[PDB]
């Protein structure tokens, strides 16, 4: 675990390198906050996310978003899934861990439908008894193995705020500069 924690800190500095300094700390706040929390009413979460999404989408064009799905089409699971255990260790996830879930294939389906409902419901199901910290380990691992455009960072962060009670959804745009 010496490593898990050391590695996580490295992650945080790269987050700072890639995005805001503000961004990186926001991530930590979220990482911290989740420890222990279980996944609540997935509906309340979707509801809050869909509300933030509309705002975000008014600042980016269709073509802008598509660029994000297209970048994701080139990511292979092995590339980011490699960080899963490390995050699980740092977050102290003690419950069961659905290791073999490839979120990226799920997000890709959204490019065509525009429907986020399925994703949320499956994030709840795969977290199982592990709670909200599984969602963090999962998505942080994704961030760890990619360099996405602001829109994608905003969306991924939006999913995190929506499940992790601090609906600091209104602060995302600020932390990112959009």
């Amino acid at each position: 675990i010496k490593d898990a924690v050391d590695a996580t800190v490295s992650f945080y500095q790269t987050l700072t390198e890639k995005y805001g300094e503000k961004y990186s700390k926001m991530a930590q706040e979220l990482a911290d906050k989740s420890k222990g929390k279980k996944i609540g009413n997935v509906n309340e979460a979707l509801a809050a996310f869909e509300k933030y999404k509309d705002v975000l989408n008014k600042k980016f064009s269709k073509a802008d978003r598509d660029a994000i799905f297209n970048a994701l089409a080139s990511v292979k699971y092995d590339d980011w899934a490699k960080h899963l255990d490390q995050f699980a260790k740092y977050l102290k996830i003690t419950g069961h861990v659905s290791f073999g879930y490839d979120v990226v294939s799920d997000i890709l389906k959204i490019k065509d439908t525009g429907d986020w409902k399925p994703l949320f419901l499956t994030l709840e199901k795969k977290a199982a008894d592990a709670g909200v910290s599984y969602v963090v380990a999962l998505l942080f691992s994704l961030l760890a193995g990619t360099t996405l455009g602001i829109w994608g960072i905003a969306i991924v962060t939006g999913i995190l705020c929506s499940y992790i009670d601090k609906n600091k959804l209104n602060t995302i745009n600020e932390v990112l500069g959009i």
